[PDB]
């Protein structure tokens, strides 16, 4: 399928990269167009969805359930197929919590190639705001022949040590709460407080809370407005980005990687769950970003 | 001070690690003794504690507060002079939850080479349990002198990657509960479940819960028993044990290196909140210690 050319999106850099409601529900039915679900909320799909949505879940689908890493290509080859989704497919995600684990199963899909990945401007909570249909059918239609690739982390996906590697050296930004970022706390407020022993931010991190590129609609900021808001981050720059599971950074990431354009992005995945829970990494409190 | 000469103690393989209560309450006011309590409870102590102790709680006293580690050299030395510890001294550890965290200060001791550091066989529960002495007064007496020393990690500290090189070589020992071991749960039953995402063991790692090495009452097992339970450790084994967060696993340390004699044992203090949180490292569940 081609791009939407909605004059919301045009000024953006990618701007293939997103749709509108308007544009999927009209190419409803396109038989290259595959719709995904991705929510928090493991069992909000089954409450009602958009009609031809599927369910991917980060932690159940995406996830290995024994180590913490995603599955691997052989596996990934087996959920499109059970899924309905075509190599050359193009799959739009959407999901509750503004879109987050939307921008984590795009990011995921990456690792392993897919090519055209969109996301639902404005997720889920946009779709019900606007009082658009909804459905309990799931679709039946499945496929087979998805390709088995080589997973591709190093691109857009960075380790710890890689994050130790450049502090000081690249643009590193928390995406967090401030309560977070300044080590009152290790999760957003209105979420139960434990996952790690340690509490503040990576040294050199600069805090620029997710949802600062998102308006009151859940929908992405202007071209212009995220333009502003990134503004210090340079051509030649490796960004990386981090939260606490790598779920707002996605988003972040996403911000960054397809709206502004800006190369060599990573998402830090292990993030603050990781971080503040090992053993001797440097960690700073307070709101400066702190150095060495 | 000298050893404990009695027969309770006489067959582990250096008695002069632990002390009886007997022994303790008639060396109380020797100039040479440091009377030590540990806990998990940090306000137990302000309860009432044994006359002559004073409080050294690991977290607040013993961790660095900002980086997942242990203060170093300088303000240890600062900690020994207001707790009127000089470097000569006896110091007997004891406290709450069956010695755990009395066990992990005599291994934090051990870091900065304290020479003489003792266990009271039964800890702060038998003492209370025999109707044995307790104030609320603290002594006031400190010090002058305690030497600036190297902290000395490497002979009793396992780190992540120091482990990730041992699976196969070493023996590896969870000294948690099976529900932890097996991968039902990332703590104790009895305990809030929130510390990792992914339950499990270290692959290789076999299951003898810590508890094996102490009795009803608190106090370690027979020499005769103790070999026994640990019969498979063989004289060239460079040994490791983990729990959560070290301190049941320092007790275990403790049996070993002290009262069997073991050597090359060391605590992989990090545990499984940094192991079970940390990204793509191997993991396995169930009853089986697993392999590669």
């Amino acid at each position: 399928l081609p791009a939407d050319p909605s004059p919301t999106l045009s000024a953006y850099a990618h701007p293939e990269r997103l749709v509108t409601a308007d544009w999927l529900s009209a190419h409803m039915g396109a038989p290259g167009l595959a719709i995904v679900e991705s929510d928090e909320d493991v069992l909000l799909y089954d409450v009602g969805h958009i009609p031809g949505a599927v369910k991917i879940d980060w932690h159940t689908d995406l996830n290995d359930p024994r180590v913490r890493d995603y599955i691997n290509g052989e596996q990934f080859a087996e959920l499109m197929d059970r899924k309905g989704i075509a190599r050359d497919d193009t799959v739009v995600i959407y999901g509750d919590k503004s879109n987050w684990w939307a921008a984590y199963a795009l990011w995921v899909f990456t690792l392993f190639g897919h090519a055209d990945v969109r996301l639902l401007n404005g997720g889920r909570d946009l779709w019900l705001a606007e009082r658009r249909e909804t459905t309990l059918d799931v679709p039946t239609k499945t496929c087979t022949g998805y390709p088995v690739v080589q997973r591709n982390d190093a691109p857009i996906r960075a380790f710890r040590d890689d994050v130790l590697a450049i502090l000081g050296a690249q643009p590193l930004i928390d995406v967090r709460s401030p309560e977070e970022y300044t080590g009152k706390r290790t999760h957003m407020p209105d979420y139960p407080e434990e996952g790690a022993l340690r509490a503040g931010h990576i040294p050199t991190a600069v805090h620029i809370p997710w949802g600062k590129a998102a308006d009151e609609s859940g929908r992405f900021r202007s071209r212009e407005e995220l333009e502003r808001l990134y503004d210090f981050i340079n051509p030649d720059d490796q960004t990386v980005v981090y939260c606490r599971i790598g779920e707002r950074s996605s988003h972040t990431w996403f911000v960054l990687t397809h709206l502004l354009g800006k190369a060599d992005v990573r998402n830090y995945d292990g993030s603050w769950t990781e971080w503040g829970n090992a053993v001797r990494v440097p960690i700073v409190a307070g709101e400066e970003p702190g150095v060495v």
